């Protein structure tokens, strides 16, 4: 694979990205127009890294949506199929996200706040009408442009609300994800996992863009634990008893109850709106998290709520693929399937 003369893209320079790593900001030599590069290395040498490849290409294609990282374009086998090891996928070019901005001298105001918290619950509303779940929502992997447009990204720990016994995060909810932002289900594995995890992440993601600093940063499990109770305060003795460990269960109980701190404390002087919001989110029952698609009813996202213009995804997507148990070889022949589609679609 070149990036000369003859060929379709010209590589300006190597940058960073939050949800993807390194990148090559390109500019598709006909029209000019500026794109982002990631070259996926030994895409087909290791199975879990294979599966997460064709999972991401599944999922990017199934949606077309603003607020969602975008497909452009997915270079081709240059070579004979045995000698195709690398795959080369063109996305929308993000110069930045949301974890570089809240932690920099730019401005952050309330309305700074406001319209990224719409935009991402804008993207989630369609996401979770697809009966996808991201699990692994950061500031890092919100990728914001020039044009002030967030886009989600970083789909390798996606979900549906059906999944296979035979991976390990299965059992192991306590390492799904990223610790300052994992759902009291998934740390606790409260045998509850819906969309619901994706709404405790936007409550932390929304926190840390009013204060300018990580929510509950702990240094560890227990720790972690510690943090969100000592806002949230003591879970219930229902939540307790679906502690399916007893050494957790047994940390919980011995602490002295304590009540929850009301949200205007945590965050002195905030908009009243914003923690009326804030408080529907971070609780610790997935059951009483308010929902993508009410959060954009809520009066705090007001100025920029328009029903008509946050649509629902249609069908929804299928896990079932992932589910399966594919050597790294019959892998390979699914994401070199997907490439096939992608330009098949086109033309
Ligand atoms: C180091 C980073 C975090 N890795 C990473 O971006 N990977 N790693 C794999 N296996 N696949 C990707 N990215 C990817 C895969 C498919 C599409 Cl459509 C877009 C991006």
């Amino acid at each position: 694979v070149t990036f000369d003369v003859g060929d379709e893209y010209e590589i300006i320079e190597t940058i960073g990205n939050g949800a993807y790593g390194v990148v090559s900001s390109a500019r598709r030599r006909l029209t000019g127009q500026q794109v982002a590069i990631k070259k996926i290395p030994n895409a087909f040498d290791v199975v879990t890294n294979a599966k997460r490849t064709l999972r991401e290409l599944k999922i990017l294609k199934h949606f077309k949506h603003d607020n969602i990282i975008a497909i452009k374009d997915i270079l081709r086998p240059t070579v004979p199929y045995g000698e195709f090891k690398s795959v080369y996928v063109v996305l929308d070019l993000m110069e930045s996200d949301l974890h570089q901005i809240i932690h920099s001298s730019q401005p952050l105001t309330l309305e700074h706040v406001r319209y990224f918290l719409y935009q991402l619950l804008r993207g989630l509303k369609y996401m979770h009408s697809a009966q996808v779940i991201h699990r692994d929502l950061k500031p890092s992997n919100l990728l914001v442009n020039e044009n002030c447009e967030l886009k989600i990204g970083d789909f390798g720990m996606a979900r549906g609300l059906c999944t296979s016994p035979a991976e390990h995060q299965y059992f192991m909810t306590e390492y799904v994800a990223t610790r300052w932002y994992r759902a009291p289900e998934l740390m606790l594995s409260l045998h509850e996992y819906t969309q619901a995890i994706d709404l405790w992440s936007v409550g932390c993601i929304f926190g840390e863009m009013l204060a300018r600093r990580q929510l509950f940063p702990g240094k560890n499990y227990v720790h972690q634990l510690q943090l969100i109770m000592m806002v949230l305060g003591t879970p219930s003795p229902a939540v307790i008893q679906a502690v399916g460990a007893e050494r957790v269960r047994a940390y919980i109980q011995s602490l002295p109850p304590r009540q929850p701190v009301p949200w205007e404390t945590v965050y002195p002087g905030a908009d009243r709106q914003a923690l009326s919001l804030l408080g529907r989110m971070l609780r610790f029952e997935p059951s009483a998290r308010i929902s993508a698609a009410a959060a954009l009813r809520h009066p705090f996202l007001a100025k920029y709520h328009d029903p008509d213009d946050e649509p629902d995804c249609a069908p929804p997507f299928d896990f079932a693929f992932d589910r399966e148990a594919l050597t790294r070889e019959r892998i390979k022949e699914a994401i070199v399937a997907e490439i096939e589609d992608f330009h098949a679609r086109r033309e």
